[PDB]
């Protein structure tokens, strides 16, 4: 089946995905996913999750890769963000490498843990400074020359200079700085590898907030590392997103981001985009709804039908909104607290079909919209902060449609003012 970005994502047994700064590693024909559990709705440490898959897209819940320890730095009462796996062919080992941290950032540590199964569970080997400098979002990059080289990538000396540095040969240790790029101001990073050439995927520092990620080029990781430029629309924060891993596929890549919810860290959202790098320059494929072939490392971008809201049935005080941020230049704003907008003529085979909510939202917060199909009950669907009145993003929906012509009417029965609605899409 899909990858459709920002809707609730379930494991096999029907729950929740929880797998927040995702880390990827393949095995024979298996996928592992690596994450944070935050189905506590904290910042502070519950576990490393494991989930597995043939096929990136259907996840089953083993047993949890990394757990608490009282009295050590991976109690309940410290920070464990971003696990990186990676497989050391000389010891036959999994090493298991995050950010370790206390509640208020102050520690700044990196640790490691190690098993000899993929999910394990592992078995830490303690928290440090690597080369007795500051450690926050990091991700390890393993290199493809014969001794497989791997390195830390990593945000150091309070998240103003970025740093790549060489392990050892047993991953367990950070030897020696390779790369620095200072006042960067980068977090979140990842690395691919495209034609002998190294792609640094990363973003900026602003909190929980998204903000336009980057990448950047080198031939070696040495560096010198090319300007910054967009994988996405600036104004969009990356489709509002942040980095998590940068998964090979094929002669592309998969963008895997977090949409992060602060006020309810378990709800926090995956952010899948093919990452395409023909052209040269890595960028996201918008896709609402995408598939995926793993083993032929191809994606497939899934066609909808467009439905601008300016050409629905406006009802309440709804209007029309201009700004050269939407699709046909119009969007329906007013919507909610009286304003509705009908679409009508949803063609469909029946059954269910996702359906995208084009929208901006330049409130700092969130808004929603009710969402009625041929005058059933509504269901309410979250509008993320999208940047600015003139910038557009989506989230998907799940709708039943007849067989047939449908309306599907948004706004209705709500006292707050919905997003300004640019257009939705029918998959
Ligand atoms: C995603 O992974 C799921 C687990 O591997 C997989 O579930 C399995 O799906 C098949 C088909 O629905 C089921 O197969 C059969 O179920 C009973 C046996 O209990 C048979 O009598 C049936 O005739 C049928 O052959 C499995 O039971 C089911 N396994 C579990 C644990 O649920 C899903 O199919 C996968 N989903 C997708 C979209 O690929
Ligand atoms: C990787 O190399 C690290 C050295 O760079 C090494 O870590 C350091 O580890 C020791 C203990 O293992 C720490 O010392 C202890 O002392 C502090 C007070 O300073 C207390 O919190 C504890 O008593 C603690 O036991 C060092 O401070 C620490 N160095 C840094 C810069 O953080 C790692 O153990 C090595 N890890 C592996 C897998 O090789
Ligand atoms: C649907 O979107 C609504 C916004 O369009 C949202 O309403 C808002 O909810 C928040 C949090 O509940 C309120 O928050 C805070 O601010 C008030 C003062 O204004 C304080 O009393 C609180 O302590 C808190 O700090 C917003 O005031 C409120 N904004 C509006 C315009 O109504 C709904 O929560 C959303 N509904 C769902 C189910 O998510
Ligand atoms: O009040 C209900 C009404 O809200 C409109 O939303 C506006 C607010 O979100 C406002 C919050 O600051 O921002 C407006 O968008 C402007 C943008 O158009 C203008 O260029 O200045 C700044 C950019 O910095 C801001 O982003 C936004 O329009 C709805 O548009 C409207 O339908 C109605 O719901
Ligand atoms: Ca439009």
């Amino acid at each position: 089946n899909q990858i459709v970005s920002g809707a609730a994502w379930t494991d096999t047994a029907g729950n929740t995905i929880q797998a927040h700064g995702a880390g990827i590693l393949q095995v024979g024909s298996t996928f592992y996913w690596f994450g944070e559990d935050k189905s506590h709705n904290s910042a502070l440490f519950k576990a490393v999750s494991c989930y597995t898959s043939s096929d990136l897209v259907n996840w089953s819940r083993q047993n949890d890769a990394l757990s608490p320890i009282a009295g050590t730095m991976i109690s309940t009462s410290n920070v464990v963000e971003r696990p990186k796996v990676i497989f050391n062919q000389k010891n036959s080992e999994y090493v298991m490498w995050f950010h370790s941290d206390s509640s208020n950032y102050g520690a700044a540590m990196v640790g490691v843990a190690t098993a000899k199964t993929p999910c394990g569970p592992y078995t830490y080997k303690g928290s440090f400074k690597p080369l007795g400098a500051d450690s926050r979002d990091e991700s390890i990059f393993q290199d493809d020359d014969s001794a497989q080289t791997a390195y830390l990538l990593y945000a150091s000396d309070n998240n103003q200079n970025f740093k790549i540095s060489r392990l050892d040969a047993n991953y367990y240790n950070v030897t020696a700085q390779v790369s620095v790029m200072n006042g960067a101001t980068l977090a979140a990073p990842g690395i691919v590898k495209h034609n002998g050439e190294y792609f640094l995927i990363a973003s900026h520092t602003s909190g929980w907030a998204p903000n336009p990620n980057k990448w950047f080029s080198a031939s070696s990781l040495a560096g010198p590392w090319s300007a910054q430029q967009d994988i996405a629309p600036s104004a969009t924060r990356t489709w509002y997103s942040q980095n998590a891993f940068d998964l090979p596929l094929g002669s592309n890549a998969i963008y895997m981001g977090d949409r992060w919810r602060p006020s309810l860290l378990g709800s926090s959202r995956y952010i899948w985009y093919p990452l395409d790098f023909s052209s040269g320059a890595p960028q996201i494929v918008h896709a609402d709804v995408w598939s995926v072939n793993v083993q032929a490392g191809t994606y497939s971008v899934a066609s909808g039908t467009s439905y601008e809201a300016e050409n629905g049935q406006r009802g309440g005080s709804s209007t029309i909104l201009s700004g050269s941020g939407f699709s046909g230049g119009k969007a329906v704003g007013y919507l909610g607290h009286g304003g509705t907008v009908t679409i009508n003529n949803v063609q469909s085979n029946g059954g269910s079909h996702w359906v995208a909510l084009y929208f901006a939202n330049g409130d700092s917060t969130y808004r929603n919209v009710t969402v009625s199909v041929n005058g059933g009950p509504s269901v309410l669907v979250d509008q993320p902060d999208s940047g600015g009145g003139n910038v557009v993003i989506s989230v998907p929906v799940k709708l039943n449609l007849n067989s047939g012509e449908n309306s599907i009417t948004f706004g209705s029965g709500q006292s707050n003012y919905a997003a300004d609605l640019d257009k939705i899409i029918v998959y």
